[PDB]
């Protein structure tokens, strides 16, 4: 079974309260409590429980006194992690009588209230085509230059995964190893679509998630970047414009909806500056 977490989100309020995306944990040893670490430090007063299955879950009580198994933390637990802006590490340690000490790592990023998210999928939109692997699927030509440019203008690129939570450490390595020309996938967390993380319209869902994190009024999702019709839906719905979508076949040709015209990621890295201008 799986062992590990999903890249975590978390975003500062304008009253500079914290909100995050629900946390999905895994410890597949176990088969007890959970302290955390934030970039090398514990923190304090902090800790989840486990339910029979694996998933964690942080304990809060509601309102007639009883326990509730909440995935998204308080804003009071969050301010104690001491996040910085941009990526965190962030360490679980689930304590078992039988089974001692043990450990998994994953990755916790922090936004501002007017950060800016230029959504990827990953299959189809970065791989060429949409159980057994090696990571030698084949890329996108020019990808990692035309990512790397969005990110180096101030916006923050997101994954997106519809893969099974099994395979979600693979897609990280994936995306991590690829090397175009010498231009690499810019760093940022890969969200998981909830119907692969069964516990107890999908990228849809998702990203009206992560869309609600955000203040209701400024638009975070600024673009996103798909291979199917439907991944043009769930960015709409979320609050992208039609203009900012982008829809690529496994000719590498990229449709720009919003005015219905052929391109590719090198035509789109060459007019940068005209579709993703720099941010202050
Ligand atoms: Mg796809």
């Amino acid at each position: 079974s799986f062992s590990g977490v999903v890249d975590i989100i978390v975003v500062r309020q304008p009253d500079d309260s914290l909100k995050s995306m629900p946390f999905h944990i895994r410890f597949g040893t176990l088969k007890i409590n959970i302290q955390i670490t934030v970039n090398d430090k514990k923190i304090e007063d902090v800790f989840m429980l486990m339910l029979p299955e694996g998933a964690c879950y942080f304990p809060e009580l509601n309102a007639k006194n009883e326990i509730q198994k909440k995935l998204r933390p308080s804003s009071a637990i969050l301010k104690k992690f001491n996040l910085k802006n941009g990526y965190n590490k962030i360490q679980f340690i689930a304590e078992s009588d039988l089974q001692g000490k043990q450990l998994i790592e994953g990755k916790i990023y922090l936004y501002n209230y007017d950060t800016k998210l230029v959504i990827s999928d990953v299959n189809g939109t970065v791989t060429k085509s949409d159980s057994t692997i090696i990571g030698k699927e084949w890329t996108h030509d020019d990808i990692a230059e035309l990512y790397t440019n969005i990110q180096k203008n101030g916006y923050k690129m997101v994954y997106l995964s519809s893969r099974p939570l099994y395979f979600y450490n693979y897609t990280q390595g994936y995306l991590k190893g690829i090397i175009q020309n010498g231009f690499t996938m810019p760093d940022g967390p890969i969200l998981l679509s909830p119907d692969q993380i069964i516990s107890s319209e999908f990228k849809g869902a998702l990203l009206k998630d992560l869309r609600r994190v955000f203040p209701e009024e400024v638009n975070p999702i600024f673009a996103g970047f798909g291979n199917r019709d439907t991944d043009a839906t769930a960015c709409l719905y979320a609050g992208v414009i039609i203009d900012n979508i982008f829809i690529i076949n496994e000719q590498s040709q990229v449709e720009i909806l919003g005015k219905q015209e052929k391109s590719s990621y090198k035509k789109i890295n060459e007019k940068i500056q005209e579709l993703f201008p720099r941010l202050p």
